């Protein structure tokens, strides 16, 4: 019965994708931003510039006040709120009905963005991370509590943009090939280890740890794919010498300024290919995913009235370990399989298009000492 989920999402390129809603007796219609990078669910429930619409807690009559605030600081926007629960249900999803913990936001700061068609936030990952504490249940986990929906869910990303959430399960129709697993290394975000980077076929050859300093996620609430600092550094130098035919705005590299050329003539030849290595389901085994340019140079609407193809670099420095954001995940199908705490890839139905070249998941490889990467 996956099909009735397929096509769910709906998004614009850089505001994330959202999933269609409802909370509330009678039902009250909100989109929702896909999150696999926190675990709280949280919706406008004030008015907002940036807000066509809000939960309105006082004509739900299923509504409670669980009488507690709550707020939550993210790398760049926050929102605080009061915490409650209702019963919640996704039209294009499982035809069931939940009692979920629900935070209505009465003030942000560069939470909500201008534009972006989504209302709240669904966080996907575990309770370790939900504020104020790991005893507010997140929705994902009240889903399976109280249903029969059996404990993962799959996501589709497409490259204004559409994709599908599967919840309950893997749909084959949406990928092609064979899946490749590797472990959920602790159960707070999805974290997983990284234990081999190439570009261009080219080993960074920094120590594995470096990758995963100090930590490395997924997380689809994310654009970019982010970096720590040395390894960063190391990708900008190695991705500028592929493309050194070309010189670039220093600020580009820094995901300020954009670049454009004349429509239908960038040069994706002269960007590298970017392969990261995951440690794989058995005794010195891991696999890689190939990243395209056509997914780390980011498409974005002409500056100017001409209409020349323009794109940011949507690689950038974290100091909070490695982030494989939607950048990475689009073109693949992704498997949050929580029940065996694994997360599977493998190419999408809607994957990336280049002449000579094509976005894999591949192995299986052979790597030694991977649980040397894992930062401690
Ligand atoms: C929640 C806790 C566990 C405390 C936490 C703290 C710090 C880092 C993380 C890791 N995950 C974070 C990384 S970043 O802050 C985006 C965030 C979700 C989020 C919060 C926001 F405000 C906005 N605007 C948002 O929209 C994005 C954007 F690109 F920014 F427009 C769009 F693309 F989705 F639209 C997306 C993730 O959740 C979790």
């Amino acid at each position: 019965s996956f099909v009735e989920m397929v096509d769910n999402l709906r998004g614009k390129s850089g505001q994330g994708y959202y999933v269609e809603m409802t909370v509330g007796s009678p039902p009250q219609t909100l989109n929702i931003l896909v999150d696999t990078g926190s675990s709280n669910f949280a919706v406008g429930a004030a008015p907002h510039p940036f807000l066509h619409r809000y939960y309105q807690r006082q004509l739900s009559s299923t509504y409670r006040d669980l009488r507690k605030g709550v707020y939550v600081p993210y790398t760049q926007g926050k929102w605080e709120g009061e915490l409650g629960t209702d019963l919640v249900s996704i039209p294009h999803g499982p035809n069931v009905t939940v009692r979920a913990n629900i935070a209505a936001i009465t003030e942000s700061d560069k939470f909500f963005i201008n534009g972006s068609n989504w209302e709240g936030i669904l966080g996907l990952a575990y309770a370790e991370i939900a504020r104020p504490d790991d005893s507010l249940e997140p929705f994902f986990d009240s889903l399976v509590k109280q249903t029969h929906v059996p404990n993962l869910f799959s996501l589709q990303l497409c490259g204004s943009v559409g994709g599908s959430m599967i919840i309950g399960g893997i749909d084959h129709s949406l990928y092609t090939g064979s899946l490749w697993y590797t472990p959920i290394r602790r159960e707070w975000y999805y974290e997983v280890i990284i234990v081999r980077v190439e570009i261009n076929g080219q080993d960074l050859k920094m120590d594995c740890k470096e990758y995963n300093y100090d930590k490395s996620i997924v997380d689809s609430g994310t654009t970019n794919l982010r970096l720590p600092k040395k390894v960063f550094e190391a990708a900008v130098k190695s991705i500028k010498a592929a493309s050194s035919t070309e010189k670039f705005p220093d600020g580009f590299w820094l995901g300020e300024q954009l670049v454009c050329w004349q429509a239908g003539t960038t040069p994706w030849n002269i960007f590298p290919v970017i392969s990261l290595y995951l440690m794989g389901e058995v005794t010195n085994q891991s696999f890689r995913i190939t990243i395209l340019p056509q997914q780390y140079l980011r498409p974005v609407e002409d500056v100017a009235t001409s209409q020349d193809d323009c794109y940011k670099f949507a690689i950038s420095q974290s100091s909070t370990g490695t982030v494989m954001g939607a950048v990475i995940m689009e073109g693949f199908y992704v498997v949050f399989d929580r029940a065996r705490k694994r997360i599977g890839f493998a190419v999408s139905a809607c994957h990336v298009h280049d002449e000579f070249r094509t976005a894999a998941v591949e192995g299986p490889f052979v790597t030694l000492d991977m649980e040397d990467c894992g930062y401690n």
